[PDB]
């Protein structure tokens, strides 16, 4: 079982009550108003507000 | 690897054919007509007309 | 931890850049854009012009 990310993608996100950017991380999924991604192995969702998608 | 839950939510839901509900349940996404839950161990997709989102 | 598919749902899907269809997968997840389906014990995101939804 794994959550393959998708391919030339990297996410930096802010937890919520910290303004530090936490990163890179691998986008799994972008939604209407947050965003899934995988730091290492914790997969979290982030609110696009709190989220740096970056193409590559 | 771990999906981390949307803090502040808890569900109840009802699985097909099935009118008792199960829970609390973890969020773990929101869509437009399901959602994304995890009861202990198992994650399973709920559409919203079979889900009681819960915030905290 | 599992993630349960849904019911009555089998995907083939279309890796990019290579024509042959893949599958049978399950489907996990179903967006406006993409769909997450497991491929044995590998879960993809695949665009929906690369995927073939079919019910049961
Ligand atoms: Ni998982």
């Amino acid at each position: 079982h794994h959550h393959h990310h998708i391919q030339n993608f990297r996410v930096y996100y802010r937890d919520s009550r910290d303004p530090i950017w936490k990163g890179p991380a691998k986008l799994l999924w972008k939604g209407e108003g947050a965003v899934v991604i995988q730091d290492n192995s914790d997969i979290k969702v982030v609110p696009r507000r709190k989220a740096k998608i970056i193409r590559d």
